[PDB]
Order: structure tokens, then C-alpha cells, then sequence
């Protein structure tokens, strides 16, 4: 649980977050921690006219933080986290709450210096979804 | 070597780097990966009139990247990395080259959710120094 | 000049510096970058009742940084550097200024993994001295 929750946290934070200035590392890291199917789903978020690269670009940024992760089975865990948007005019949008479900495995140590210094454990997401949390409190 | 080089990289990058917007996490992470002696040396960099918080503040930022890490013994490794300063006027200072020497151990898994989700392995720096690299090429 | 100044810097810094925690690497590195005559002069600094290992031990440490290196001939260069002593009570002694004169050559690549990963070029000091700088400014 300790090791898996770390990877699940780092995966969600980097995947969901955005900053023009650091995204290249978060982008490559997310891919490094994703199965090709998952990598493609992720890559597509930066494509077309509605691309994160065009919508947020260098005008707005996304901050992500994980509150709690609890494994529930055989390659599966639930991640409870929040997200918020900041921008160039100094304003901040109200924070949203989201929950990710992550299917995962490990593929063992990678054999490239550019990969082992980022994901030595071989963490890999095989399935991913994240829905809005409804705060029925 | 794979696991230790990761921790040594993340330690140096977060320790040496600075961004008003993300430093609270890098600051706490550095402390989490540092022996109290080391933590104090680090904390002091944010103190007084020459504090990183006042010198860089929200006017300038530091970008750090590690090129190569090679362990050399019994709790000791050499980290070769670069650093550069960016600012609010859109300018960039010439990059500098530096080499860190890190003495380290591991203290095992921590027993707080706020620590295990950042340093589950227990990485801890017990000694740290970083000098300018002289590019006698 | 670029390559030689690097080796001259790394040699002086590691030779003159001291930290109980990292000295084994600096010690072996210095020897790796020294002619047997030079290695012996160096080894002797850790011998007897006035040994660096007993004087500094784990109570005090030496920090060394090189300001400038300028080659002057046929296997010879001048290294301008500073040094300071720190200790366990949290105090720091006033920094001193020193100048080293280094006679040197290269012996080509070494044939042991423990040597090539530290001195692949074969840098070797054949003569060494360092005197106090008199700041007649």
C-alpha cells in the first residue's frame, strides 16, 4: 500500500495538472507510467482545437493535489483528489473535487537512463478514469 | 543504483530549484528527505535579508535539471547537474553547471500519511555540498 | 584549457577539502589523480597524531572552492582558490585564500572499472604545492 499509493498519487497529480513551464516533464512522466492504450488517451488531451496546450496554453494553469488513496484489490485503487484553475490575471476558479479509478501493474525496471531515473519500479497504468465528486454532504 | 539515483536526483532538483508557486512542496519534500542537520542547513537558505524567499521571491525563479548520477561507495554518490535563472521580465540568465556530493542513508518507511506519500523508502541525506563545475574543456 | 582546468579544479577541491562522511571518495579520487610521489605526500596528511582524520575527525569539516585556473606552459597550471572550516557547534572560521601550483600529465585511460568511472582521461599530478595568498589589496 505505501509504494502503490505513491505511484498512484504521482500519476494522478502529474496527469491531471498543467503548467506550460513544467508540463514537458509531467507529460513524459505520465507516459512513462502508462500502458500504450493509456498513453494514447493522455496524448489526445493535448490534440485538436480544444487541446490543453491551446485552452490553458500559457494563460491558465491547473493545480492538483491528492487527499487520499486506498487500494481495493488486485491491481486497482481509488484516488480522491482536488483540482483548481489559476491564471495570468491573478484570479483563481473555485476548486473542484474528483475521484480517479486506476487499474495498474508494474513492468519491472526500464532499460534506459531517461526512464529509470523517473520510474525505476516500472509502475504502469493499464486503465484510467476520473469522474467529478458529488459533495452530497 | 537505480533507486538511489532517483532519490539523489529528486533531492537535488527540489533542493536547488525554486518557484514561488511550487516551493512549499519542494521545501517540505527536501526536509522529508534530509537528516535534521541537513534540514537546518536547507531551512537557513530561506532566512534573513538574503533569503531565497526575498531574493527570488515572486520576481525570479530557478530551474534545475540533473544530467547524471553515479554512486561511489557506502552511502555516497556524485550528482552532476545544471541550473538557470528565469524572471518576470521574460529574460533568462546563462546556465551554470554544478556538482553535488551527497552522503545518505535510508530510515525506512515513515509513519504519517503526509510523509509516506512523498518518501515511502525513507531516503535521507546526512551530508550535502554542491560546488560550481569548472568547464575546463 | 577547458579540460585541464576541470581536472585541476576537481583535484584541488577534493585534495584540500574534508568531510568525514565523503572523504573516502575524495581520498581515493585524489590518489587516482596523483603520481605515486604525490599520492604518498597526500596519504601522509592523514597520518600521525596531527592527522586530518584526528584533527578534523567528525568534529570539524573543510569546504573548498576554486575561483580561477589558468594554465601556464607544458604540464603546469596555477589554481586560485579559497578554503574555510565549519564545525559541530555550528560555527565557521574566517575563510582563507590559497594558491596551488600543479605539475601534471595524463597517463591515458586506466584499466579497472573502479578507476575509469572516476578518471577516464588519466589525469595525474606529478608535483603539487599550495601556499597562502597574501591579500595585499
Amino acid at each position: 500500500e505505501v509504494v502503490d499509493t505513491y505511484w498512484l498519487n504521482q500519476y494522478v497529480l502529474n496527469r491531471e495538472a498543467y503548467d506550460y513551464n513544467t508540463i514537458q516533464m509531467n507529460y513524459d512522466t505520465t507516459a512513462l507510467l502508462s500502458a500504450p492504450a493509456v498513453q494514447q488517451d493522455y496524448y489526445k488531451l493535448f490534440d485538436g482545437s480544444n487541446a490543453r496546450d491551446r485552452v490553458l496554453g500559457n494563460k491558465a494553469r491547473i493545480t492538483v493535489r491528492v487527499r487520499s488513496i486506498q487500494p481495493n484489490g488486485r491491481g486497482q485503487a481509488t484516488v480522491r483528489f482536488t483540482t483548481q484553475q489559476h491564471n495570468s490575471n491573478g484570479t483563481v476558479e473555485a476548486p473542484q473535487h474528483q475521484i480517479a479509478t486506476i487499474g495498474y501493474t508494474y513492468i519491472g525496471a526500464p532499460m534506459r537512463s531517461s526512464d529509470r531515473l523517473l520510474n525505476p519500479l516500472g509502475f504502469q497504468v493499464t486503465s484510467y478514469r476520473a469522474d467529478p465528486e458529488i459533495l452530497n454532504n
